[PDB]
């Protein structure tokens, strides 16, 4: 399934992500270092922060308590559509989803 990562400078990168893989795993596995899973993907850091395109913000599963609490630690601006990419798990239903990588993760 397709996932589009948009850098701060507008650079777009499209990856084919398998079912069950998180957006953080796909990013780090394909050189999108601007996203770094410091904690390893267990919602214990905020370095995998991304902005889910408003066209998918209400499709993807809502953030749980752990994520909501960890989001307050993001270094970039915390927007309404801010999410931790390690919490977004790919499925065919998310094909075409677009996420913007923040200017910084620290
Ligand atoms: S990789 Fe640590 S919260 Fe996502």
């Amino acid at each position: 399934s397709k996932v589009v990562y948009v850098s701060h400078d507008g650079t777009r990168r499209e990856l084919d992500v398998a079912d069950g893989v998180s957006l953080m795993q796909a990013a780090v596995s394909n050189g999108i270092y601007d996203i770094v899973g410091d904690c390893g993907g267990s919602a214990s850091c905020a370095t995998c922060h991304v902005y889910v395109n408003e066209a998918f913000t209400d499709k993807v599963p809502a953030a749980n308590e752990r994520e909501i609490g960890m989001l307050e630690s993001v270094t970039a601006e915390l927007k309404p559509n801010s999410r931790l990419s390690c919490q977004i798990i790919m499925t065919p239903e998310l094909d075409g989803i677009v996420v913007d990588v923040p200017d910084r993760q620290w």
